[PDB]
C-alpha cells in the first residue's frame, strides 16, 4: 500500500521513440507528505542504446519520458510508461501525486512553470564519474492531464560507444494528500 | 508521519534584506530518526529578485537565509522565516494552534555539536552542499550550504547560505527544489 | 521506521589502511521499501587524515570503505567498519535483510563477468572542511562484492592537488530499494 512503482522484472517497460526500447526503474514510497522517489533507466535497443557522435552526426542529446495521471492517479496509456509495469508492491493514488498547491498546473496563456515544479540532478552512464547526465524532473508541465512527473534527460559529450545505462537518482516532492 | 512546513500559501513568507522580499518554501518530513527536507526559494522583490551583474556592480552573490529554534523547537522571531507561516501540516496550510514541541524536527545535538567556546569551527558533517538551477535552467547553478547548529544564541538551527559564481545577467532569484536529509534530536 | 546505524560515539569506528583511522557515520531508516541513508566521513589518523599532494607525491586520491553482510544482513568482521559500532538505534542484532540492497534491483556479477548494471550505483558530490571548492567524489555500490550475500561499496575519490586539508566530509542523503 505504501510503494508505487515498475515492477523489478528484467523485461523493458518504456516507450522514448519505439515500444520497449527502454527499462524505467522508478519506485515512489510515500512517507507523510513527501513522497521519496528512485529512478534508474537502461535503453535496451534504438537510436540511444549506444550512444556514438563521431559515428551518428544526427543524434539528438536529449529525450523526454512523460508519466501521465488522472484526477484519481491512474497512470494514462499516453505515457512513455507502459501501463502495465506500475502497480503498488506486495487504484487510488492521489497520496502519490506531486502537490497541485506546490506545483501548479501552466494557464494555458503561459507556458511558464514555477522554478519549484523542477528537481534537477547529475546521474552517469555506465557506472562511471566522466559520463555525466542531466536529469530534469518537472511536475504538473503537460496540459492534458490532472498530474504529470516529467523526466528530461540530456547531455553536453560526444559520447563515443558508451551505452545509455544510467545511475541510480533519488528525489522527494510534496504529496497532493 | 508528522511534517512541519511552510504553508504553500503564494504569499511572500521571509526576509533576506527586507521584509517579504522572499518566498521560502521548506518541508521537514519524520520518518523516524531522519528528517526528510525539501526546499525552494523564490525572491519576490529587492536587489536579488533580478540579478545582473552587468548593470549592478555592488551586487553581493550570497545571502543567508536562518531558522533559529530555542530549546523546544519553536521557531525564533529573529528568524529571517515569518513565524506565522511555520506550523504542522493540515491541507495546504498549516494547523490552528501554534505548536509547542517540535524537537523531533531538529538537527541532532551529537551528529551536528554546536561551536564550543575554544572553536567557532564546526566539523564538516553539520553541513550540506547542494547544486539547485535558477528559472528551470542547467545553465544558472547556485550552491545552496545546509549548516546545522552554527547559530551560537539558539539551541537549534539551519541555515540556508545560497552563494553563486557566474556573472548573471537579468536572472530572476527563483529557484529549482532540492531534497537532503538529517539526523533528529529525537 | 527502524533505523539501523553507527552510534554517534565520538570514537573512531573504521579502517580505511589501519583499525581506527576513520570515524563512519552512517545511518539506514527504513521507509517501507525504501531506505533513507545518510552518510558522513573522518579521518581521524594515517595518511588521509591531512591530503597534501605537495608535500606527498606518492599520496592516492581514492580509499574504499565495504559494509559486507550475510544472507540474514549481519555485518561481517571482513568488513571495514567495525562490527561493535554497528546496531538499531549492545548485544548485536539477529535479522536486518529490511535493509539490505535488493538483490533483483541490485543483481551481484555472474561468474562470466564483474560488470554490474549502472543502477547498482549512486554517485554523490561531497565536500571537506565545508567548504564547495574541496569537491570529492562518493560512490556507493550495493552488491559488488562476491563473498558477501550483500554489500555497501563506498568509493571516495578526488582529483585536486589538495595542500592540507582535513579529510572531514560533508553529509551526504541517498536511498536505496530494500530487500523486503
Ligand atoms: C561525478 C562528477 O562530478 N564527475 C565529473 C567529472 C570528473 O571526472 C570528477 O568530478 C573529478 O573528481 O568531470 C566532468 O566529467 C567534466 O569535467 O566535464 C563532469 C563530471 O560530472
Ligand atoms: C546539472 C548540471 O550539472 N549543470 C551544469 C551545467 C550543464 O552541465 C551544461 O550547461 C550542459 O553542457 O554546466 C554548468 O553550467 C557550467 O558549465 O558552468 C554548471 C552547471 O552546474
Ligand atoms: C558544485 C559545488 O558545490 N562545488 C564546485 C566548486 C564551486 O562551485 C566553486 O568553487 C565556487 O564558485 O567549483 C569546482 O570546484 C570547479 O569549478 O572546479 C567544482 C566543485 O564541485
Amino acid at each position: 500500500k505504501l510503494t508505487l512503482w515498475t515492477t523489478l522484472d528484467p523485461s523493458p517497460n518504456c516507450r522514448i521513440d519505439v515500444d520497449k526500447d527502454s527499462k524505467l526503474t522508478l519506485v515512489l514510497t510515500k512517507c507523510g507528505s513527501q513522497i521519496l522517489a528512485n529512478v534508474s533507466l537502461l535503453v535496451v535497443k534504438g537510436r540511444f542504446q549506444n550512444l556514438n557522435y563521431k559515428t551518428n552526426p544526427n543524434l539528438p542529446k536529449t529525450f523526454t519520458i512523460k508519466l501521465l495521471f488522472d484526477e484519481n492517479g491512474i497512470l494514462k496509456d499516453s505515457s512513455n510508461l507502459d501501463k502495465n509495469y506500475w502497480n503498488y508492491r506486495n487504484k487510488n493514488a492521489v497520496g502519490f501525486m506531486p502537490n497541485l498547491a506546490a506545483y501548479p498546473k501552466s494557464t494555458t496563456t503561459q507556458s511558464k512553470l514555477y522554478a519549484r515544479n523542477t528537481i534537477f540532478g547529475n546521474i552517469y552512464l555506465d557506472s562511471q564519474a566522466y559520463n555525466p547526465v542531466v536529469i530534469k524532473i518537472t511536475f504538473n508541465q503537460e496540459a492534458d492531464s490532472a498530474y504529470s512527473i516529467t523526466l528530461n534527460y540530456s547531455w553536453g559529450k560526444d559520447y563515443e560507444n558508451i551505452p545509455f545505462d544510467s545511475t541510480s537518482f533519488t528525489f522527494s516532492y510534496i504529496a497532493q494528500e
